[PDB]
């Protein structure tokens, strides 16, 4: 099925006719990535490059926008539903209870199997050369060749009690090394300080590309410390992933994988890193730093093997539709468990997934008996204290009227019910996200504070209830009179879902 | 021409194709409201309700949203162009540059002629009675008969140096009265305050509906204190307006008018007046106070008079196109008379109109050699401590890459380069706009505070240049390639003005 086999889902896609496939030379340096970035800014059809100017010994096509919008409403997120067996209409709030679903179900370990697809062909260090590859050039003023956009990175904890999977990106340094991030609080960077902590080797390595689009999913979402994906995705999907023993290590790799790299994370070793055109929009040219170190000791991959491409920026790609809300619904899930009284959660889009919109149930809210600067601090410190907040810098606490999973009404809320200034708390003591530029580039502390509890509940929503009824044809005029102008709108002469 | 007389706007609307007659009896109970609510909530033709029940005597048809969207980008801002003389193509920049060049122009005072169209029926007081005209109930919840929400109310200094236009709601109180908003900072407030003091009588008025559509356009607006409308809307048109005076006392009305109130506005009585479905999209049931009351002593009107009517509410409608664009484009022109390097202003849509967006000339910004706190204050100062600020209580300020016009890049500009808190400045002891729910209906004082300055100016934005490009199609690919992509586009298999 296409959820647990990436070819699946590419043949997927096509059946959806949601498929692009550019069988005629294309060129990795810029040409699939503008292909990829219209795309993603006019929400069309996935682009498959067969035909990559320098591919060789099968390595390798490109799929871009691989979890990026759909044009109609109707089946937005649909290559997101594709991920997961969901139907393509699934809502935005099906496919985030389809990922929180783990979450209070036992894990579904692995199963070991003895080969796979990812087995078809290898390369040893004596035969493969990284800056040989069709790497794409994504954006052009980034300081490498992004190999790594949409591939799985696993890690082992040195106890062998956690693996884990997880989206970071990484570029090539030379034929048989990349650089990448490796910040913290990721789990990537949690295990790798186990590793230097010990002291004793570098951290063995494997780099899936093209896994199981359920492992994928999973690899974006801020699920708890000390979890193996890979354990989840089994309980989500409700069948054990199949996983190979990689040949250079004894880490497990989905079998089915489309490439993998084979290797070890330096505890010691950094190189050049960036700059990249990243999730908010921007890339600030030449801002190179040292990042992490890998060193690739061998590939195997599928026969005419398929690399997945996120071609990020400005908005709508995988960085704003699997970051965002995937962050946002394990912030749904965190402030319930911490009996905040929150129903849903999304990040809109429109604040470039800074924000998240938080819907509250008033009827529980009025019965804490509370003000807006206690419940602000409260949602506040639970959030931005914890690992699934990192990525956010801004709450926005909204009333039930309020469908979160709609930024034009989040922004309604936030711009006429939250006063700047006294209906908001700034924290400025909480781990902050550097890739924002305000950030990394900005007036303040790269890694500290700038975020903020916007409380847009009214006044009564704390007390006796709302006070107000919107004024708009759905809650200012009776419902015998709507359905009449609604009956008659053609009549009259005025202008009329997949 | 279209500009210069109501009637012949309408049959521009007609002959644009963007309006809808509506010959069969529609009940202004509601049902006119609605449909032109709905109207506007979907960017639909503007509806003339030609059989409205209860009308009598030729009192009255309605013309709703006269002044909101197409539904094309193209000419989405044409019913206002058509206010204007302009192509219906013209741009928000156009518009707000034609609504601000009589501003460094010599006024062109009015024509006074002996009669015209609003003087083809009359009443007196023993002949009307506003409770049996086909006065629109708007939203259900409206504490009245809200006549007026598209006429201008006309007053003169005691002194006659100054004559006003402008727009402020009223409702029918009873046969031959109504209530209505007369707020500070306003003029009508200002000059009632004026006769007040003066203490001798209740102050000459007018009230006239379906005039001159450059009139109402300027009537929307803030133009300096002391400024008589008509003479600015001379000078914009390059024409002298035909006015002629009122039966029972000494004003002047465009000779045009569908309909005129002539009466006086009381400096001793007030009247329950609200609530009303208001432009930030709310109603607040049962929130009744005493508003300013007018007496009405003689109607004047055209053969077959048209009532313009604005059903106000949830985007878009005239409170939205007219009181935040005309804002915006006053405060324009008071920062660059106040030596600050604003190019460009506008409040963006998404933040219902309480926001505005100031493109700032960054050239000239690093030549002051000056800081975010700085600048932030001292454009806060410029704008919240004047009228033309008064219904704005966001600022962004932006560099040159963004269009303040387009509201999707105004919020990726502030939610990645303001970083909450640091990066603004709350202003407390300034006048604030009671409508804001978050400040009538909110935690804090209804008429002071709730203002903030945000800046998503970037550090380098003062120093030495923009040190980014976009992670984009536009910035992040050279020419050649973006246009082979562009040309190649539907060959390849994608999708692709008026
Ligand atoms: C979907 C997706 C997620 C991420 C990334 C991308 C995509 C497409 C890149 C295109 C590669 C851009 C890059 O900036 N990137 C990225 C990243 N997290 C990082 O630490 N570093 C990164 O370079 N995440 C987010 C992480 O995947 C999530 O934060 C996840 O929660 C981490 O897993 P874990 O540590 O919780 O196990
Ligand atoms: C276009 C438009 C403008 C306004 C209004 C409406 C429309 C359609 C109503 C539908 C009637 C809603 C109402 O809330 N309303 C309104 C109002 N100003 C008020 O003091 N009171 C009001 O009740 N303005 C704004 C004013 O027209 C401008 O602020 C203008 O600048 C005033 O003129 P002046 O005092 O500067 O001369
Ligand atoms: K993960
Ligand atoms: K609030
Ligand atoms: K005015
Ligand atoms: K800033
Ligand atoms: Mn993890
Ligand atoms: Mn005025």
């Amino acid at each position: 099925p296409a959820h647990l086999c990436f070819r699946s889902f590419v043949e997927a896609l096509k059946v959806d006719n949601d498929l692009v496939e550019i069988n005629t030379p294309i060129d990795p340096n810029l040409e699939a990535a503008a292909i990829t970035r219209r795309v993603c800014e006019t929400n069309d059809k996935a682009p498959l490059f067969n035909n990559l100017i320098g591919m060789k010994n099968g390595l390798f096509r490109i799929l871009g926008a691989p979890g990026s919008l759909r044009k109609s409403s109707a089946d937005r997120y649909g290559r997101l539903a594709r991920h997961l067996a969901l139907p393509p209409t699934a809502s935005m709030r099906e496919i985030l209870d389809k990922m929180l679903s783990a979450s209070d179900m036992p894990p579904i370990p692995p199963t070991i199997v003895p080969t796979g697809p990812c087995k078809e062909n290898s390369l040893d260090d004596s035969e493969f050369d990284l800056t040989e590859l069709p790497v794409p050039l994504i954006h052009k003023c980034d300081g490498g060749k992004y190999i790594q956009t949409y591939g799985m990175h696993i890690v082992q904890s040195p106890d062998g009690t956690w693996t884990n999977w997880s989206i970071a990106r990484a570029m090539v340094h030379d034929k048989n090394h990349l650089t990448g991030l490796v910040i913290p609080p990721q789990h990537i960077w949690q295990i790798h300080q186990m590793w230097k902590k010990e002291g004793r080797s570098d951290v063995p390595w494997a780099l899936a590309f093209g896994v199981p689009p359920a492992a994928i999913m999973a690899s974006s979402m801020p699920i708890p410390d000390g979890v193996t994906e890979a354990g989840y995705v089994g309980a989500m999907t409700g069948s054990s992933l199949e996983l190979v023993k990689c040949d250079t290590n004894d880490l497990y790799v989905p079998a089915t994988s489309e490439i993998v790299l084979e290797g070890t994370l330096s505890i010691s070793e950094t190189g050049p890193e960036g700059p990249f055109g990243e999730m908010h929009g921007y890339i600030f040219c030449g801002d190179t730093h040292l990042g992490a170190k890998y060193k690739v000791n061998r590939i195997t991959y599928r026969n005419n093997a398929i690399m997945p491409m996120s071609s990020c920026g400005r908005l709508t790609d995988e960085t704003h539709t699997m970051i965002g809300s995937l962050a946002a619904a394990e912030i749904r899930k965190l402030c319930q468990q911490n009996d905040l009284p929150i129903t849903d959660a999304f990040a809109p889009f429109e604040s470039q997934v800074t924000w998240v919109a938080l819907r509250v149930d008033t009827e529980k809210l009025r019965a804490m008996k509370t003000t807006s600067e206690g419940f602000r601090k409260r949602v506040g410190d639970v959030v931005f204290n914890h690992k699934a907040g990192y990525t956010i810098h801004r709450l926005v606490l909204v009333g039930d009227d309020i469908d979160v999973y709609e930024g034009k009404d989040v922004l309604w809320a936030f711009s006429t019910r939250c006063r700047p200034g006294m209906d908001e708390t700034l924290f400025e003591d909480v781990r902050g996200f550097p890739l924002i530029p305000y950030m990394g580039h900005g007036n303040g502390p790269a890694h500290r504070g700038g975020k903020v509890v916007s409380d847009a509940l009214m006044p009564t929503e704390y007390t006796t209830g709302r006070n107000w009824e919107a004024a708009d044809f759905n809650q200012s005029y009776p419902e015998d009179l709507k359905q009449k102008v609604l009956d008659n709108w053609t009549k009259m002469g005025f202008s009329n879902h997949h």
